[PDB]
């Protein structure tokens, strides 16, 4: 058997039991409802400047509080969006840009022309405004193919924030050293909200105190669910005891609810997580099996078993794969019974036909390896795209969501192109990342390898065509996003969020996870 020594959980049991003290969640929500109508009306409030109305919900999004009021942004942006005035400062002109980009709106980029020469160059004169280049910079991020105006808004914003940042007042310097490491747009939400709310906002000078004190009783609240909800998950993989039966897989429950947060934190949400969180988790054995312990010979008969999808199989398997694959069966039969009362167990399926092609996609990858195969960039990607296992997350995601359709299932079975693209970012930062290592372990069938091979090109070449294809990735995900929608926007985040948490977690190419773990599922946020 390979030697393996995967680190055990290092957070223990502290996420075990969480009593929820009732009397302070009644308070802190009664007085959220309250605060809830204050910013209501706030938004509703008639008179006011664009670029007033604009920074109120740019800073109700950033405090994580936006998702209170869908409707009354979508109206307010709407209306900018059709009353499509050109703004005449680049600080102004980038936020409508941005927010209304988000949201779908395909505002035109011809709003940009007015601040770049003949050549379509940005004016360096505007080097001197900070504040209009950090919301240049925030923009250039959610740009399609056909924002090309923007081809230079992230080098030339750049340069000059890192060069003006230093002598910055508070917290505008933290903030714009943030954004330099960590856009808006590709962050997770709840990780950039916390700290919004702590390392800015609440040290901002000018801060409204309503909406200050909304964001940190709101974020604690929901805190409060999101602790509920992974101390029972904690007892269901507890009560699995696969740390014993199953030595050779990692103990990563933590790690996998807190990915589960990064796709979606709102609290109508929570069924979905604890069935997404299941899926990971399982998921997650599945590839220790495959990556560091079973033979050839079990993986094939695994592979088929789970082709053929039936307990009497159990047999045909070892002691151990019995385990899991009764797991796995019970698992999906549990999502099924979790769907009943609604009557929508008939979409569990389309995960199971999501997991029994990431399976065979494992037994290729492993053949390969055995046969010490390299194949060619295309030949790689068809196999190696579904072992990202993003195509099953995403697909699970919806579970959960009690508005996902037949529909809306089948539109994600045709794997849609922003889903093509989120499972791509996922691949390509993964392989530039894991290349060294995987290297040594002698898997030749690695992504950087075969693209030097099949185009004859150094590793580093290899790793810059690599970025390009999650470049355009990103561009197509943000086009992806425009309306008219194949399917609600509700479904389209998810996808979304899948991508951004890859690249929050490689940022740097381990964890990584922890501080975000211990920043929003240990630590509260002192009011
Ligand atoms: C696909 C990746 C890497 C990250 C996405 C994060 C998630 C949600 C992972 C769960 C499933 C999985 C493939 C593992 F746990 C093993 O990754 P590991 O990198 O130790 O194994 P391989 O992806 O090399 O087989
Ligand atoms: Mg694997
Ligand atoms: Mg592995
Ligand atoms: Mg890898």
């Amino acid at each position: 058997r390979p030697v393996a020594d995967f680190s055990p959980s290092l957070w223990g049991d502290q996420f075990l039991s969480f009593s929820i003290k009732n009397q302070v969640a009644e308070k802190y929500a009664k007085e959220i409802e309250a605060l809830k109508e204050q910013t209501r009306n706030m938004l509703l409030a008639t008179g006011m400047k664009l670029a007033d109305t604009l920074n109120l919900i740019d800073t109700i999004e950033r405090l994580g509080i936006s998702y209170h009021f869908e409707k009354e942004i979508d109206d307010i942006l709407d209306q900018i969006y059709n009353q499509n005035s050109n703004c005449n400062d680049l600080c102004t002109s980038a936020l409508q840009f941005r927010l209304l980009r988000q949201h779908g709106f395909n505002i035109s980029p011809e709003i940009f022309s007015k601040f770049q020469d003949e050549n379509g160059k940005f004016k360096e004169s505007l080097a001197s405004d900070v504040l209009g280049l950090l919301n240049l910079y925030e923009a250039s991020h959610v740009r399609t193919h056909a924002d090309d105006i923007l081809e230079d808004a992230l080098a030339f914003s750049t340069i000059h924030l890192e060069s003006a940042a230093p002598h910055l007042k508070s917290p505008l310097r933290e903030q714009v050293t943030h954004a330099l490491e960590q856009c808006l747009h590709k962050g997770v939400p709840r990780v950039e909200t916390r700290f919004f709310i702590s390392s800015i906002y609440d040290k901002e000078q000018s801060k409204n105190n309503v909406l200050l004190r909304f964001a940190k009783l709101d974020f604690n609240l929901l805190q409060m669910l999101h602790k509920q909800e992974l101390a029972q998950v904690s007892r269901w993989w507890k009560d699995l005891d696969f740390v014993t039966t199953l030595p050779y897989a990692r103990d990563r429950v933590v790690e996998c609810y807190f990915w589960t947060l990064g796709v979606y934190f709102e609290p109508q949400y929570s069924q979905a997580r604890v069935m997404l969180v299941k899926t990971i988790s399982m998921i997650s054995i599945v590839d220790d099996t495959f990556d560091a312990y079973g033979t050839v010979k079990e993986l094939e008969a695994y592979t088929d078993a789970i082709q053929r999808w039936d307990i009497n199989e159990i047999d045909r398997l070892p002691d151990y794969m019995k385990i899991s694959y009764k797991a796995i069966l019970d698992l999906y039969k549990d999502y099924e019974k979790e769907l009943s009362s609604a009557g929508r167990s008939h979409i569990v399926c389309h995960a199971i036909e999501r997991m029994k092609e990431i399976v065979r996609n494992y037994n290729v990858e492993s053949t390969w390896f055995i046969e010490g195969y390299t194949p060619p960039v295309s030949e790689y990607l068809s196999n190696a795209l579904a072992t990202t296992t993003y195509y099953l997350l995403a697909t699970t995601s919806y579970l959960g969501m009690k508005s996902a359709t037949e529909q809306d299932f089948e539109w994600l079975s045709k794997n849609p192109k922003i889903l093509e693209a989120s499972v791509i970012i996922c691949r390509v930062i993964d392989d530039t990342a894991t290349y060294e290592v995987e290297k040594s372990r002698g898997q030749i069938a690695t992504g950087i390898e075969c693209c030097m091979r099949d185009y004859g090109i150094s590793t580093k070449e290899a790793m810059a065509k690599f970025q390009n294809m999650a470049e355009t990735a990103w561009k197509d995900i943000n086009e992806g996003l425009l309306r008219p929608t194949p399917v609600s926007t509700e479904f389209l985040t998810p996808i979304l969020n899948l991508a951004r948490i890859i690249e929050v977690t490689y940022i740097h190419n381990e964890k990584v996870l922890k501080p975000h773990i211990i920043n929003l599922l240990v630590d509260s946020i002192k009011i």
